[PDB]
C-alpha cells in the first residue's frame, strides 16, 4: 500500500487507494484568482489535518462544492483543501501533491 505523507514533516495524510476520479482523474492542475498554481490531487478521505476558515464557494475547482482550507495539523504546512457538496453530502480532499510524499508504508 502506498502512503501520501506532508513533506515538511512526515505526518501520514492519505492513501493511493483513496485517489478519487472527480471530474474523471484525480489529478487537476488549477490556478487560484491571485494567480497561484496548483497540482491538485484528489483523494477522497485524509488523516492528519487541521481545517481553517469558513467553506467558501469562490472560484471553487470543482463545481457544486464548497472548499476549506486544510493544513498539515502537526507542522502547519498548506497541504490543500478540503471539499463538500453545495447540495449534496459528500466530501472529499483536493490535497497539493507536491507538498505530499509518497513511500511505503514501512
Ligand atoms: O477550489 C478552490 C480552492 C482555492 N482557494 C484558494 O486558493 O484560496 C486562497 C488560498 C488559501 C490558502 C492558501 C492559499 C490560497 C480556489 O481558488 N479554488
Ligand atoms: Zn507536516
Amino acid at each position: 500500500a502506498s502512503i501520501f505523507r506532508c513533506r515538511q514533516c512526515g505526518q501520514t495524510i492519505s492513501r493511493r487507494d483513496w485517489l478519487l476520479p472527480m471530474g474523471g482523474d484525480h489529478e487537476h492542475v488549477v490556478f487560484n484568482p491571485a494567480g497561484m498554481i496548483f497540482r491538485v490531487w484528489c483523494f477522497s478521505l485524509a488523516q492528519g489535518l487541521r481545517l481553517i476558515g469558513a467553506p467558501s464557494g469562490e472560484f471553487s475547482w470543482f463545481k457544486g462544492y464548497d472548499w476549506t482550507i486544510a493544513l498539515c495539523g502537526q507542522c502547519g504546512s498548506h497541504l490543500g483543501w478540503h471539499y463538500e457538496g453545495g447540495s449534496q453530502p459528500q466530501t472529499f480532499f483536493g490535497l497539493i501533491k507536491d507538498r505530499l510524499a509518497e513511500g511505503p508504508a514501512d
